[PDB]
């Protein structure tokens, strides 16, 4: 089972990589630092979750989103966006475009662990 983390920020990707081992003892973790190791990446890793930060610098997240989840291949991949300042047409975008949802920061880790849990199991 194989998560890929899109995130410019070191030191959160370093934390959301933890946290998701601690919580996913067997699955592979992957970070993506920046948006050409996010497009490489999406292929190598083949991730089963993708964790897409839509701030990181030099990089489109609205339209990487709809790359993911309207071509075949990676159609299936469960995306879960990430941002900064929410706002609720940055939220309805992302969503609508194909992401289950959309985490403000900072992030509340109690409801990730529920979430991304819950949308693991739903697409067995």
């Amino acid at each position: 089972f194989s998560i890929l983390i899109i995130e410019d920020d070191k030191e959160f990707a370093d934390m959301l990589t933890q946290f998701l081992e601690n919580l996913f003892p067997y699955a592979k973790i992957k970070i993506a630092y920046n948006p050409f190791d996010a497009g490489d990446l999406l292929h190598t890793v083949k991730p089963d979750v993708v964790m897409l930060d839509l701030m990181m610098v030099g990089m489109d997240g609205f339209s990487i989103c709809h790359r993911i989840k309207s071509t075949p291949a990676t159609a299936n991949i469960i995306v879960i966006a990430m941002t900064g300042a929410l706002t609720d047409d940055n939220v309805s975008r992302i969503v609508a475009l194909g992401a289950e949802t959309c985490f403000g920061k900072p992030l509340n880790f109690t409801l990730l662990e529920k979430t991304i849990k819950q949308l693991v199991e739903q697409k067995k």
